[PDB]
Parts: structure tokens; C-alpha cells; sequence
């Protein structure tokens, strides 16, 4: 085995074309299967595996109730082939309520934070062994992306925020080898809050585009280059935003510098990719909920400031049903790397009363170079036949 | 690893002998076991799988109510080993309502179609990556051949339909490799009407005999050529034909260039193959419903127009058991290269109304050139003791 | 990987030590676990594996009920390695009401008979696909070993018998290459009645002690020459012997040639092996019912008749505990060829009437050059906690 | 392969990170899991694997009933990769009520102690296969370490028990090579009672730290030499005892030399480790009971009698939590080998009674040269939410 370097160029994208669905709420209602939330999905060279973070129980299970909240003693990270649902016969990687994981060519790293909200401890798990840890720097829950880091000739990055959700933080990017961590950058640029960030290799360096909690509907952008480690940061020029919640399209904004301060406040993990000067992205349908998803291009929406010319659009779940979280991965093929993405699909409390407990499904799509039609590919479950 | 070419002859056939079963439905009142339809097997060079589409819900669900229905977005193509029933640690290979899966000797191909009827997409998977996709050319259900593909030094093919069930349509042969379309033949010749091709590695090429759905009761076949992408296409010349349904064996007939019109509306997946001028086929026992199953070589039935004479039949499913789609697989030996098919074995609605769901089980068996009794080996399950 | 041979001497033997236990009726009782019988172990070079004949159904599972019968089309055998209970990500192998298993070094053999009793089908797999199949020669019951089979230089050797259980029967050796028949042998010699033969390696041959269940009590050898095919047959001479039932220790006799015609109708599949003149056995502590099960070695036991001369018992299950089929297996090590057997545990009808189902764990020894002292390692389950 | 000889040095240890937890008492309320207790965890060269004594029945389960005792003989050694929990498809490697495992680099050997309390057996198994066994020498109660054995250069050695917890018992050290006994060392040394023995390697030997159950709360220590088999033993320095039941920090004491008499009957499993002249080591939090786990480094606790400076305190368990026996693994890292530790956090009977089970789920850390913070990972399982 060598280390990856992604060096080959961005694959074609005309669209995206289905990969994946695991819907696990509806097995759920008749198979002992995970309680999960903020999932992801990352590679190895050979095949893909699916992760998330579990709480500690099954769904059909008393312990179910009151799965909303994010931390727990009791949160572990699953892996699994991408596909195969979270059943019982599934690893729980480490002990975590935020992680990360990545395959570098020759292993898995997992970041995996665990522990008090106010003193949380990050572990650094390498081929099967912890190499690493570090405390929290600003006592205020440490935390990472929930989905893919990216390693290039062996250097492994991931973004980690430690500070307020709703005010000014502290954000440093991590360069690790082998699970051990050989420098960490704080963030600089423009960005203003960065939170679970969404990066892919964009050789020879990482980008990543995030979500600001505090004053922008419109994303971030970090770009780290691993090999001096400097830092640079702004937010995605399109004007079509891609946080929720957001302002109507009309109303929204982006010029690529600053936070648009538009119903800048909460926000959601989300993702976009850059192509040429047009930007690829995706975002929930509803502005004000996690309700549909879509993806779509905006013309010049990488380089121009404000653009609000779309095409390619394609609604990946409907209005009508629920959405979560998403995130970006990257696959090597035979002459070009990849974009694909997940989306998470949530269902239970607070929204769904009829449950007492909060999990997850996913659906998953690749970008293509072909042609494709049209669909809406909803986790599926029926609320009133599921376990209490 | 290298590419397969299949270029030993075909081994010498007796009749066939029992390979697997797995009792899937029983195994559903005592376990947690998805629910399918269009099962099918397919080899790797070392060891068999079986696969079919889930309907995104075990049997002893709620979510199992009304899985008559074919299309869905909770369809998804399961992967396990020959033998294994499908339950909770199963992959989900990839989104489909129709599907077919191949290996070429290095990794395998899935072409899987899913989406909205009238604009669906096929993705297409090799060795665990999306390498191409295409939308519908005709709007009307793009759909494929429920039973494995064939490859020949790298380049996989698959017969694809769009259009009407019941008149013209548009049918497709796709030449692929390693996941990319590198050419597209339209049917051509004297078939009709093509759907759920049965296809096997007659070397140099691909022979395929199908499902016409229009105005025969005679099966189609389609010859594939490999290396410059023509097609052939005519009837399986036997006088006692392959569709369900049929007229009765005195009445049916088939003279090799065209659908017979008798009883040729509607029909059901199956096989057929050549050995030398005689053919070896499968067909339900009655001619009205999918109901048992037999095998028997007819004496110049490739070569011979109407040809009744047959000999070697068995019984693989009695008349008093439900049978349901076939088809073939072919797996290779130290000198030769076998024939082998499976049985899909329907249950539930809307035949059997004593339970809402719709599911089956399978039953395979192999060609072999030795000797054998009798026997039957039907689904097994009691309806009686089914959750709803 | 090479062909074994099994060319190195038989280790020391002075008595056996615990080697596995599955526990399978007591999880049954809180799991998803096959209803199962007529349970055997084989090894691969490196790890050993767990068979048995399924009933296409849990234990939990309404199809339970009634599975004391023999011979269903539901019937597969059923492989794991060996201490994993059998659930429901277990692969059936094949379809069979009768089986025998065993690796020649490079592949898997199975022979595997299913279908009308009458007229019964063998398939023979090998290395993950069909290469033969017989009929039935007899018309009655074709059946096999029910443990492994044994493989000298890549030809492997199964003992088969056709025709009645109470009279004279046509019994046949088989020789088999990569899953080829390749000679057929009939039985010769002494042995009148031969059934569910326990094989293992003789270096240059194969040696066999099996199941009279026509007039004798006493166990017939059959030994078997790989390279010429020839065959010769008798009885184990020593006085203490295999069968239940039996008669009582001062009664019962043997002289090596003849079935004793002691309490000799009906019987058990057991084991034994020799050790220079002496013989080491197993065989239930009941005379009369599988209760029980016992080790010893009969001095002289082999080469003198009528020896009843014991040293070394061990008991492995107590007298009030029920047993069932053992067997015997053969396992390399790194000078010596080590001998171990599986003991059968069968709960349920006809016998325990609680329950409507019968099914079986099983408990596995291997011999020891060492020391070890005394125990019972029962089924265990409480027949009163299971489900009807 | 090659064989381990743990030849780099120790790693600098600051502390522990969290690596990995199973919450197997919370599953089990919503899922098939095996009733198990005396967890301890080993790693192959690649990756660590969880093992457990199972009580031959999952916890939802009629049998899982007054599996408070410690030998049955339906107990297995169970083995899943770390982090699965024990579901269905876990393997039982042996029949054992009394374990230790370890890897040579080459092959797992497993030490399985079953039978009966006056003569019982131990097996030795390496690479899938019986090689040796041993009887009880002082026919009370044989048992070993319930964490893993170490070996050095292909010989693996392991310290069992034969005698009275209460008095004078007879300790013995085997070395192991390739499964066979090469030798048996008797204890020596100033240590008075010797149980439970968490073994490292600590090149080019094995330090050992166990459980005195009879007149100490300061832990035995037992050094053993891989080359010429001699003994040495005394006590851990450190005036912070780690046993429990125990005194008081201010009233408790250890002189390196004898038991303390304080407190000294009964104890748990437990474990330390030097680090120069300072002592790494776990206990219990509350000096009575089984309750809180705590870590810490006691300065100059491995070379001054008595020493009570501690530094570098964590909780792994609050004190409002069960805990249960700890135990040591060693893992090689790329320029150091690194120590960890698991705990057994019990659940059940006879403390817990509103069920009638006992059972346990684990938590581990691994030593780390980072930085961490604060946290509690217990069970985490509702006792009024489980099965009975
Ligand atoms: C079968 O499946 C295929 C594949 O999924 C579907 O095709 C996709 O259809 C969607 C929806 O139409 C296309 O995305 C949309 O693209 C719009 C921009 O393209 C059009 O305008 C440009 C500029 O004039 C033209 O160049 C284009 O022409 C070319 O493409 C068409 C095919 O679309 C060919 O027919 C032509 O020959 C040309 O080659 C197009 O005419 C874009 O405006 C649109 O976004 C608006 O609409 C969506 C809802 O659809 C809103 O959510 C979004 O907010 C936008 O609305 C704002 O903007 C519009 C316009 O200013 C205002 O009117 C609104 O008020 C609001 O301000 C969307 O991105 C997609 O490109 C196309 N894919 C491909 C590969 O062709 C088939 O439709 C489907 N068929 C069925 C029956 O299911
Ligand atoms: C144990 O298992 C074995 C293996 O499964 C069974 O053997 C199989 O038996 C079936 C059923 O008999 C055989 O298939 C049938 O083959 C018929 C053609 O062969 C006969 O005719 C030709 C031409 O005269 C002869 O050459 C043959 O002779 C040779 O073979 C036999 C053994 O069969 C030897 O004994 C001889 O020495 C020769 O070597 C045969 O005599 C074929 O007609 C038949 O199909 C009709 O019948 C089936 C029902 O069985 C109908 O479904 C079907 O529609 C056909 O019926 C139409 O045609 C007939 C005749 O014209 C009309 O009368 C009807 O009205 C209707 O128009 C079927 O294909 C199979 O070949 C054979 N397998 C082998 C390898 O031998 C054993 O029977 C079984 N034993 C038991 C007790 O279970
Ligand atoms: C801890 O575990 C160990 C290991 O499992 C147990 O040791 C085993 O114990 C069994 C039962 O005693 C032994 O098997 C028996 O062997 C009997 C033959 O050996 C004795 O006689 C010969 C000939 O005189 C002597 O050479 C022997 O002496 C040597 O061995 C002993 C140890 O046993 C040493 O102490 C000596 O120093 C010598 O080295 C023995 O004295 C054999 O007769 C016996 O079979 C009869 O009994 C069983 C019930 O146990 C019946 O089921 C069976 O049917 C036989 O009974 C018939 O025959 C007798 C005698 O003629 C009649 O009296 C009866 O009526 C009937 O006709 C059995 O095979 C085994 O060898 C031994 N294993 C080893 C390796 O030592 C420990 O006992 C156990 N301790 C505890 C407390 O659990
Ligand atoms: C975020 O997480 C981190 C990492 O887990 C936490 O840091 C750990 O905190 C614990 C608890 O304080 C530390 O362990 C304790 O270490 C005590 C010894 O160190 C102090 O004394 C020595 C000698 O004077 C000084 O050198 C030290 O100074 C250095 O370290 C500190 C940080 O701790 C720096 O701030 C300094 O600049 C220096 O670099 C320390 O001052 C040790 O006494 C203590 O053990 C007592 O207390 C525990 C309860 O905590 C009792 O269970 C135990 O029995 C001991 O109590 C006996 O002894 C004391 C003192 O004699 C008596 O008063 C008692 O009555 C009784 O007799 C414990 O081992 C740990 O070292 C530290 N880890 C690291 C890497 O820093 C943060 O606290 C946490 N923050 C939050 C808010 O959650
Ligand atoms: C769902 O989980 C809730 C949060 O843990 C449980 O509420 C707790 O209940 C105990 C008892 O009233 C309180 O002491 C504690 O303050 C907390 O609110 C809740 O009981 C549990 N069950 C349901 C059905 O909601
Ligand atoms: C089985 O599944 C049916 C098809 O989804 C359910 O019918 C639906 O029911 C709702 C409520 O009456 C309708 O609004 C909808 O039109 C559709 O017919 C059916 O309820 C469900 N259950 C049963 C027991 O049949
Ligand atoms: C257990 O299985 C039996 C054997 O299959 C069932 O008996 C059958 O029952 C039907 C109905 O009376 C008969 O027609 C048939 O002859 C056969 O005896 C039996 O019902 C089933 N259940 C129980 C609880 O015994
Ligand atoms: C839990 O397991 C106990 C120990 O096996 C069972 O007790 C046994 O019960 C039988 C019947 O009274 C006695 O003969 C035997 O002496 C022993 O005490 C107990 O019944 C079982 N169940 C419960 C609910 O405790
Ligand atoms: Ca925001
Ligand atoms: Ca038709
Ligand atoms: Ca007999
Ligand atoms: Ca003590």
C-alpha cells in the first residue's frame, strides 16, 4: 500500500446519480438496529463504509428515550460497509459525541471526542491503536466536522472548534501522521465562526466549506495547505446561500468576504464544492427547516460575488420529508477524483412526538458525468408504526 | 486477477442438480429477514451470491404491508453469499427498483435503476465506485434484466427496455467497461418485444433469451456480439414455449421468427439455452399462473421450428407450490463452463390474502453432466403461522 | 496451498481435553438460532468449522413444530466455524437431508443428498460449485457419512449407503477428485450392515467405524485404499461395545468377524479408533437410550476378541443428560495427527413433550498427550424455559 | 509473520484517552447479547479484540437467571474484535470458566480452565487447535489470570492458581511454545497469595500485578523470566493501595515486602504498572465496594515503601457508578509499546435485584504522552428498563 496524494484532476460533474440508501428507521421497527446521529461516509481504496455516531442503544429499547441530545458518556463512532444498516454486529470504533475519520492509504485515523462539555479529551486512533490525545483548549466543547477528513502523502488534516456556538471561538486545523499530531494551525481569514466542516482534497492542498453558527447564512471556506500549514479562509460568493436557516432567495446574499449577518443565527452542516468559477452545493429545501433537500450549480457562484444563476438542480428529497445534516466525500477513479455526498435523514423528537427517542437514515449520492432523471428518496418510515 | 473470457465450451448437460436453497420465508416467523422480489444468483471466479431487491423492510414489520408494488425509493439491491438469507447484517448495494450484476474476473459491476417512472436513472457501480449513469430515453419505466450480466475480456453487457409493457418499446444493449458506457446498440432483428433478458457467455459473445410482454408466448432471444456491438434477435424455436401465460401444449406453438399471439400478453422472467440443436428450458407447470416448476430438454428445439419432443424433465417445484421469476447463471469449471438457474419462489399477496406482505424465497440448481433422482422443493413456509 | 496427505503418525493419545461448546438450545431460548440435527465438525488447515443438517427454520418460529422427521426439501447443511451458534447470517452450503463434509488442503468438499426417498439426488460441490451428481441406485434412502469425509493427495473418499435399515443393503465407497466421481467401489469384507460411517486418515488409507442397524451392537470397520480402491471390513473385537442399544457389559461380546446379534436392531452413529492394539471409544452411558456419553480405551480392544480390559474413562456428559450422534475428526499438528469427537446433544420430541420441536447442541473434545481431570458439559438448557 | 518480542521501550504516559466502550448492558435491554463477566482485552499485530466469559445464554433470556455464579459448565470464552459487543455470531472459542489469551505474533493461544471444582482441566490452544492440557494439582479450583497472557520470541507464559482464596494456595508459571508446555516454575518469592495475575511485558521478561486474596489490599507483584524460568515476587510499593476491600488512604500502607494485613481478605482483579521509580495504577474509588474506578500515578510508588504522592489523578467511573475487575494490555506502537487498561462494569445481582441476571459491559483507555481532560463513562444501562 502507498499513501494517498490525489493528485489526479476533479471528475466531470454534470449532476449527481444515486449510490446508497440504508433506510434503517424502517428496519428499525422490526430488527434491533442503532440509535444514531450525524453520520457520514468515507472510503478506503477498495470500498466505502458508512459511519455515526450511535447512543448507546437500539431503537426498539427503553433506552431510547430522550436520544435528542448530542452528548453522552454513552456515544461511540460505528463503522460499517457503506450499506450494511447499523445492526448489532457493528463496531463501535471509539468512545465520541464529535468525530472524524479518514483512510490515508495505508489505514484508518479517527478523531473521536468524548467527555465533559467544559474539559472534553480528543483521541487519535491509527491502525487499530491510539498514537494521540489533547485536551480542550478553550473549555468549551471541543468538536470536529462529523465527516471525512483528508490526508495527502500521509499528512492527515481535520478542523477542531473549541469556544462558543454563538460568538467568537476558537478553531485550529490538526496535521497528523500515523495518529500522531506533528502541528496545529489556528484558523485565519475571513471566516468568523467555522463549525463541521466539510473538506476534500483539492491537491495539492485540502478545502473545506463549513457552517458559521453565529452571524452567516452564507458558508465558510478553509483552505489548508499541509505542507506549511498556513490557513486561509472566506465564504462561498453565491448569493443562492446553502445554510438553514437563510432568507428567501430573493432577500439572501453572499460577497464573499464577510458573514451576510442574514438569519445568520443556528445553522446546519452542509456542503459545496467548487468547479471551475461555478460552485457546486446543497442545500434543504425548506429556509427554515431540515425539509428537503436539493442540489444544484450557480453559474460563477465560485468567483463572482452575489451570483444567483442556477442550473442542474435536482431535488434529492422532497419538500414534504425530512432532512438533517450532509457532507462531502471523495473518491479516486481510474483517471479522476470524485465528489459525493450524504444526506442525513432525521426522524423522532423534537419535530415527530409520537417517539420519545431522536435517530437517523441515510441516503447517498456521487456526482457523474452522465445523464440521470428525476426522484425523492426519503428515509421512508411511517412515524405511527414504529416502537414508542 | 484477470479478465474472464469464458472461452471453454459449455459442459455437458444431463438435466440439472440440486445447488441451494434458502428457505428465506420460514426463516421470516422466527427472525428478522427482509422482504424481496427479482431475486438472482451470480459467481465470482471463487464462490456464489445471491442477490435480489429489498423492499427497504423486514417481513415482521409494519412497514412490510402492500410490498406488492415494484417501484419504490426504499428499493435497494441486497448482496449476501449463495445460501445466506437476507437479515440485518446484509449489504444494500445500491438504490434500485431493477437491477443486474456482474463480475468480470477483477471486481464487479451493478447496474441499478431507480427514481421516478417516467424519468428514472441507472447508476452504474464497479469495483465499489459510481462510474457512469444514465436517465430514461423514452419516459416510460428504464428498466433491466433482473438476472446477471455477462463480461467478456472486460467489456460487460446488459439489455435495458424503456417504453411500453404492452407495444413497442425501446430496447438497449450497453456495453461497459470498468463502469463505463463505452457503447450503446439498439435491439435489432425479429424480437418484438424485450424485458428481463436471461443472459449467459456463449463465446465469442452473449446469447439472451427474455420475456415479451406484447404478443408472445415463445420467448425472445437476442444475440450479443462483443467485439463490434451487432444484434441479432428472434424466438426460442421450440413448440412448447417458455411464457406463463400459455396456451396448452397442444395449441402453442413457435416457428423461430416471430411472437406466436397466443396468450402473448403479460408473461414472467425465465431461460432458455442451447445445446447443439436441442434446447434445454424452464417454464411454471401451469400454464395460467406461477405455479410449480419443471425443466426438460426438448430434441431440436433451438434448430428445428415447433419441435415438441422432449425428454429429461423434472420437477424442481410441484404444481400445488408457487414458483415465480427464473433465470441463469453460468459458472465456470476446471474444463468446461456450467449452467445453472434459480427459481424465485412468490408469497403473500395478492394471491394469498391471509397476509398483507408480498416476499419469496429461492431455490438453485445446477446443469450437471451425471445422474439424479426426483424430488420437490418448493418455498415451505405455512401462511398460516406468517405475521400479518 | 497443497494437497494434505496426512502422511505424519497419530499422536499420543491419553485421553481428551475440552475443545468446544456451542450452548445452542439455551440461546435458542433468547436469539434468532436454526432448529438443527445430525451436527458434525471438519477443519480446514487452519481453523476448524461446525456443520449440521437444518430444518429451514428457528427454534422460535412456528415451523418448529414437528421437526423430529429425518428427510424434508427444507433440509441444508448448514457451516460455520466452529463455537459460533448457528443464526441467521449462517450459510446453508447445499440442500440436504444427508451430508458429508472435508477439505482436501486446497477446497471444500460436500456431498449433499435431498429429494424423494425413493429416488434421491447426491450432489457433490467442490471448491464452491457442482461438478457431479448420482441417483439413487437402490431405491431407498440414499444417504452418507453425516461427518467428514477424508482427502489423501487430492482424492477424497465417502462411504454411501442405499436400501433397507433392517435387512441387507447395497452400500458403495466413492472417489472423488476436485468434486469429480472418479471409481465407485462396493463394500466388501465382514461387516453386514453398514450406516453413518466415522472416518479418518490411516496414512496410506482411510479407516472407518460405523453403525450396524441390523443385527449387530458391536461397530463394523471399514477400511478403505485410495490408490487401488480395494476394501476390506469387519467388526471392532473388543467386548465392551459401541451401539445403543445394547446389552449390559457382561452380556454383550464381540470376535471381530461377525455382528454379535446382541440387542443388535436399530443404533446410534458413534466412533472409535485404534492405537496400536488398542482401541479408544466413545458410546452413551445408557444401554438402552442416548442418555449419557462415555470415553475409555479397551486394552488389546483392537487386535483381541472379546477384550473387555478398560482403563482411562472419562466421563463427558452425565447419565442424566441426553447425548445423540457422535463423531469423529481428525486435526494436523505440527508432528502429529491428532483425533477428536463431537457429541450430539438432542432436546425435545419425541421424548421431552413440552416442546413440539426437536433440536440439538453439540459439545467437542480433542485428544490430549497431557493430563486433565473429570466434569459434564450437558446441553443445559431447561426445556420448561423454551419456546413451545 | 514473525514473532512478537516487545524489545522497544515503554512509551511516556501522561495519562489515559479514552479508546473504546461496548454499553452491552444497554443494548441488551433492545437486543440479543450474551450474559458474560471477566472481560479483558488483547491485540494481534493489527488489531484488538474484546473476550469475556460467557454464562452459555444472552440476558433477554429465561436462562440468564442466577448467572451471579462463577463456574458452570456452559461458560465459553467469547472473542469479537473490540468494540463489537457479544451478539449472536460471536465466536466461543473454548469451554472455560477461567481464561487468558494472548498473540505471539504468530498465532492466538488460549488457556481454558473447565470442569469440575476438585479436578479440573486446562486446555491449551494455538492456531485454531488442541496442543496441550493439564489436570489440577491441588484439586481446588484451577484458574488463571482473566486477562492476557504475554509472549516473548514464540514463548507465552501464564500464572495459574491451585488452592484455597482464603490461605496457602500453590502457584504455578507455564511457558508456552506453539501450544505445548516447555516448562512449569512454581511461585517464589515474598508474594503470599497469588490470584488474577494482569501480566506485560517488560523485556526481557513479564512483570505481573494481581489480586491477594487473603491477607493483603497491596497488590502481589510477580516477575518471571522467559529464558531460565526463575521467579521473583513481592509487593507494590505504593502506600495507595489498589485492592479492594482496603482501609483508608490515611490508615492503609504497603512496605514492598509483605501483605499489609489491612483489610487483606477478599479483592478484585486489578492492575499497575511501573514507570521508573514511579507506579501507574487503577482502583476502585470506594474502599468497600466495586463502585467508581480511578486512575493515578503515585510518585516514587514503585521504588519507596509506602509512598503516598499521588499526581495526575482521572475518574474513569464516578464513585455513583458500578465498576468490577481491571486488567492491563500492552500494544506496540511504532517506537514505543504502550499500556492500557479495560474495566469490567458489572450489572446485576446480587448488589442490583430487580433482576435476576449478573452481567457486565465494558469501558478502556489507553496510555497517552497528550493532553486529555475530564469525563465518567460507566454502564450507563436503566436497571428498571431491562428484562428480569
Ligand atoms: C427529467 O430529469 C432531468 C434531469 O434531472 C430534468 O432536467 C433538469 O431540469 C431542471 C429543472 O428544469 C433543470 O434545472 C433548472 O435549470 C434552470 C436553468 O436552465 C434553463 O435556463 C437556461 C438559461 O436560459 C437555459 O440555458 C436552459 O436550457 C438548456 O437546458 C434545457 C433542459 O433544462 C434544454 O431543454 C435546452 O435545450 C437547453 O440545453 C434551461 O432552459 C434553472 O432556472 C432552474 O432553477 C429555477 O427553477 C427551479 C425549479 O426548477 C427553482 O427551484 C430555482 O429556484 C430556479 O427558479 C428561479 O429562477 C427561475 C429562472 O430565472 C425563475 O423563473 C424562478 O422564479 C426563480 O427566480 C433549475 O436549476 C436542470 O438543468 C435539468 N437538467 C438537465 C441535465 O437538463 C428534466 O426536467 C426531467 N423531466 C421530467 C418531466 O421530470
Ligand atoms: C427417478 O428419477 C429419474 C430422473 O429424474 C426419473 O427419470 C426421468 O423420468 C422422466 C419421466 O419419465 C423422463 O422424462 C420424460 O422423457 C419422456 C421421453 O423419453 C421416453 O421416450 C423416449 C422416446 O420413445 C425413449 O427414448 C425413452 O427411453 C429411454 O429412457 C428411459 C427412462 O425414462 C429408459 O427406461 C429407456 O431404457 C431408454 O433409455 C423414454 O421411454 C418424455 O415423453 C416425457 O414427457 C412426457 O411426459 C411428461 C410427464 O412425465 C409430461 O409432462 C410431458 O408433457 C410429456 O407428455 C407428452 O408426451 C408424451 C409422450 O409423447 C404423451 O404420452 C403425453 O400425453 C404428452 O403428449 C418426459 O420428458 C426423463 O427422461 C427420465 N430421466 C432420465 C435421465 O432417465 C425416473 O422416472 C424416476 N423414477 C421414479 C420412480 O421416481
Ligand atoms: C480426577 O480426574 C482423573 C482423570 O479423569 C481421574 O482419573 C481417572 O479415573 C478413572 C476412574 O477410576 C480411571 O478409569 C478407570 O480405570 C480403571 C482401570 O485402572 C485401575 O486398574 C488398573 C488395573 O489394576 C490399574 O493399573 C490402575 O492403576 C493406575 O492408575 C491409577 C489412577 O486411576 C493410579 O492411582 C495408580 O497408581 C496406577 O498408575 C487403576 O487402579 C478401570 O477399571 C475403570 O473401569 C471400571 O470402572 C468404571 C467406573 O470408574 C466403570 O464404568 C467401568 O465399567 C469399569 O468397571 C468394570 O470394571 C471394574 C474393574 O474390573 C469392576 O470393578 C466393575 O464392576 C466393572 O466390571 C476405569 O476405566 C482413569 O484411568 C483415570 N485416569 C487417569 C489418567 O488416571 C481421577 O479419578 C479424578 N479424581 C476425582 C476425585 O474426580
Ligand atoms: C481538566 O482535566 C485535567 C486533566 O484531567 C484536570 O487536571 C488534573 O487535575 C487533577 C485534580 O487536580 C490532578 O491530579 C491531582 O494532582 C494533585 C497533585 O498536583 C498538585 O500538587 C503538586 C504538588 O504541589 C503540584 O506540583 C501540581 O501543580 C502542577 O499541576 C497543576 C494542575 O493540576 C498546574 O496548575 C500547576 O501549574 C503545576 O504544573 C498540583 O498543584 C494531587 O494532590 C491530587 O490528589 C489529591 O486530590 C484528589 C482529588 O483531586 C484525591 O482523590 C487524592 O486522594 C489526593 O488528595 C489527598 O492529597 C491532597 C493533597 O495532599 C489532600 O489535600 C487531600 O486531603 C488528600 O490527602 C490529584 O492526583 C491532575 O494532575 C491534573 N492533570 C494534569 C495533566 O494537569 C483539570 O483539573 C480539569 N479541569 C476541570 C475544571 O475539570
Ligand atoms: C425519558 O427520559 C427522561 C430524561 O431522562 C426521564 O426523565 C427523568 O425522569 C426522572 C423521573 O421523573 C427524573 O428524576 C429526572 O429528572 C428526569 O426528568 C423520563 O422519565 C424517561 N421516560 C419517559 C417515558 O419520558
Ligand atoms: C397498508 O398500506 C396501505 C397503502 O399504503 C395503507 O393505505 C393508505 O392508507 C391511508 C389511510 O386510510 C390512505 O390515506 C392512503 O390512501 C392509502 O390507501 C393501509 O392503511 C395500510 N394498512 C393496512 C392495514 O392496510
Ligand atoms: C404440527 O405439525 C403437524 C404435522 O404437520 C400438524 O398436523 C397436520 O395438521 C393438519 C390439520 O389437523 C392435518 O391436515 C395434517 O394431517 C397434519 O396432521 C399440526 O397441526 C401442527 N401443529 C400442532 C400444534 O401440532
Ligand atoms: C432461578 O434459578 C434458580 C437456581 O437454579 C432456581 O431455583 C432452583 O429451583 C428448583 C425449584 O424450586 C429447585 O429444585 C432448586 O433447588 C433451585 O433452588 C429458581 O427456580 C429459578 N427461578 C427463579 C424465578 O428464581
Ligand atoms: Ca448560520
Ligand atoms: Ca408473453
Ligand atoms: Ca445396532
Ligand atoms: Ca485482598
Amino acid at each position: 500500500a502507498e499513501y494517498r496524494n490525489w493528485s489526479k484532476p476533479q471528475c466531470n460533474i454534470t449532476g449527481f446519480a444515486p449510490f446508497s440508501k440504508d433506510n434503517s428507521i424502517r428496519l428499525s421497527a422490526g430488527g434491533d438496529i442503532w440509535v444514531t446521529r450525524e453520520p457520514y461516509v468515507s472510503c478506503d481504496p477498495d470500498k466505502c463504509y458508512q459511519f455515526a455516531l450511535g447512543q448507546g442503544t437500539t431503537l426498539n429499547n427503553g433506552h431510547s428515550n430522550d436520544t435528542v441530545h448530542d452528548r453522552t458518556p454513552y456515544r461511540t463512532l460505528l463503522m460499517n460497509e457503506l450499506g450494511v444498516p447499523f445492526h448489532l454486529g457493528t463496531k463501535q470504533v471509539c468512545i465520541a459525541w464529535s468525530s472524524s475519520s479518514c483512510h490515508d492509504g495505508k489505514a484508518w485515523l479517527h478523531v473521536c471526542v468524548t467527555g465533559d462539555d467544559e474539559n472534553a479529551t480528543a483521541s487519535f486512533i491509527y491502525n487499530g491503536r491510539l498514537v494521540d490525545s489533547i485536551g480542550s483548549w478553550s473549555k468549551k466543547i471541543l468538536r470536529t466536522q462529523e465527516s471525512e477528513c483528508v490526508c495527502i502523502n500521509g499528512t492527515c488534516t481535520v478542523v477542531m472548534t473549541d469556544g462558543s456556538a454563538s460568538g467568537k471561538a476558537d478553531t485550529k486545523i490538526l496535521f497528523i501522521e500515523e495518529g500522531k499530531i506533528v502541528h496545529t494551525s489556528p484558523l485565519s481569514g475571513s471566516a468568523q465562526h467555522v463549525e463541521e466542516c466539510s473538506c476534500y482534497p483539492r491537491y495539492p492542498g485540502v478545502r473545506c466549506v463549513c457552517r458559521d453558527n453565529w452571524k452567516g447564512s452564507n458558508r465558510p471556506i478553509v483552505d489548508i495547505n499541509v505542507k506549511d500549514y498556513s490557513i486561509v479562509s472566506s465564504y462561498v460568493c453565491s448569493g443562492l446561500v446553502g445554510d438553514t436557516p437563510r432568507k428567501n432567495d430573493s432577500s439572501s446574499s453572499s460577497h464573499c468576504l464577510d458573514p451576510n449577518n442574514e438569519e445568520g443565527g443556528h445553522g446546519v452542516k452542509g456542503w459545496a464544492f467548487d468547479d471551475g468559477n461555478d460552485v457546486w452545493m446543497g442545500r434543504t429545501i425548506s429556509e427554515k427547516l431540515r425539509s428537503g433537500y436539493e442540489t444544484f450549480k450557480v453559474i460563477e457562484g465560485w468567483s463572482k460575488p452575489n451570483s444567483k444563476l442556477q442550473i442542474n438542480r435536482q431535488v434529492i428529497v422532497d419538500r414534504g420529508n425530512r432532512s438533517g445534516y450532509s457532507g462531502i466525500f471523495s473518491v479516486e477513479g481510474k483517471s479522476c477524483i470524485n465528489r459525493c455526498f450524504y444526506v442525513e435523514l432525521i426522524r423522532g423528537r423534537k419535530q415527530e412526538t409520537e417517539v420519545l427517542w431522536t435517530s437517523n437514515s441515510i441516503v447517498v449520492f456521487c456526482g457523474t458525468s452522465g445523464t440521470y432523471g428525476t426522484g425523492s428518496w426519503p428515509d421512508g418510515a411511517d412515524i405511527n408504526l414504529m416502537p414508542i
